[PDB]
């Protein structure tokens, strides 16, 4: 399996607002930040690196939301700092933006239904306080 990490970055512990970034292939579309993992890389470390590179995010890594299946480990993270200029903003003009979870689901549904699925699972888990 080709392994990937993805990360739901929240503005606070409320987990009501999530940071999406623009797609590198489709620059006007939104996606959940993440990427491919190196050999034997811990998915958690990869998530932290990816949000730093793609979204200019520093924060506190939280729980593994789940493993989705090429095979993606999806973590949550509480943002503590947003850098003004970051690697992908400089290199490819990648954008980032805060969305309410439901809005996020809406913009992801059409072309990134799998990413929307991450937030649907988040919602289901919220309902049961875990």
């Amino acid at each position: 399996m080709k392994k990937r990490a993805a990360c739901l970055c929240f503005r606070s512990e409320r987990e009501d607002e999530v940071l999406l970034v623009s797609s590198s292939r489709y620059p006007d579309r939104w996606i959940v930040p993440g990427g491919g993992m190196e050999p034997e890389e811990e998915p958690g470390g990869a998530a932290v690196r990816e949000v730093y590179e793609e979204a200019g995010v520093k924060g506190k890594l939280g729980r593994l939301l789940g493993v989705f299946e090429h095979r993606t480990y999806v973590y949550v993270l509480t943002v503590t700092e947003l850098l003004e200029d970051w690697e992908d903003s400089v290199s490819i003009g990648r954008k980032r933006e805060w969305f309410k979870v439901e809005d996020a689901i809406k913009v992801l549904q059409c072309h990134k239904p799998v990413h929307a699925e991450y937030l649907e699972k988040l919602k289901a888990h919220h309902h049961h306080h875990h």
